[PDB]
């Protein structure tokens, strides 16, 4: 499947895509404001991640820090990145269908569109200030917005034990972009599209 990675975004971002334990295509790469970046997915892939990655630096053979997203310090990731990063989810082809969503259950860095580019099924974003808005105990530093369960830690938050309910910041990323994840047992806002569908993810769209 196709990934088109587009930074409408007025700075630069540090794109990446892993499952957990891989890359998926390169893993990552720079993109200044404007710059599309296509990559291929393996048919039934799951539990696939793309996010954005702010204030990196990388030297010649790539290895380096981001100030949100880290992924173990490559540019190249082949594992998941550090909070606060908005999250675009996906697992291919399951049993006829693609899952597509997009989680604030990592936090919030960049605002997000995570469309389907070919027919039957709708699209899902996050664009709304949440980093201007955040509530003080989830800021963080480095930038973005954190989720509760990062900042403290507590079975309720983390939903530990498979049980939790919402909570006054996971309803603060609700209000915000009803059509994320805001907490492990939010109401899934999940899209079914058919298999071997392609997409588009886009960074700050509305920009």
């Amino acid at each position: 499947a196709t990934f088109e990675i587009v930074n409408r975004c007025s700075y630069t971002v540090w794109a990446a895509a892993s499952k957990g334990d891989a890359a998926l295509d390169a893993g990552g790469r720079q993109l200044n404001s404007g710059e599309s970046w296509t990559i291929n997915v393996e048919p039934g892939t799951k539990g696939g991640k793309i996010w954005a990655r702010t204030d990196c630096y990388f030297d010649d053979s790539g290895s380096g820090i981001c100030k949100t997203g880290d992924c173990g310090g490559l540019l190249r990731c082949k594992r998941f990145g550090r909070p606060p990063t908005t999250l675009a989810e996906f697992s291919l082809n399951q049993y006829g269908k693609d899952y597509i969503d997009i989680s604030n259950i990592k936090g919030f860095n960049v605002p997000m569109d995570f469309s389907p580019t070919t027919r039957g099924c709708r699209g899902v974003r996050c664009a709304a200030d949440i980093v201007g808005q955040c509530p003080a105990k989830l800021k963080a530093p480095g930038g973005g917005c954190n989720d509760a369960c990062t900042v403290f830690q507590t079975s309720e938050y983390c939903c530990t034990t498979g049980k939790c309910g919402p909570t006054e910041y996971s309803r603060f990323f609700k209000r915000l972009c009803p059509d994320a994840f805001s907490y492990v047992l939010d109401k899934p806002t999940t899209v079914t599209c058919p298999g071997s569908s392609n997409y588009r993810v886009t960074f700050c769209p509305t920009a």
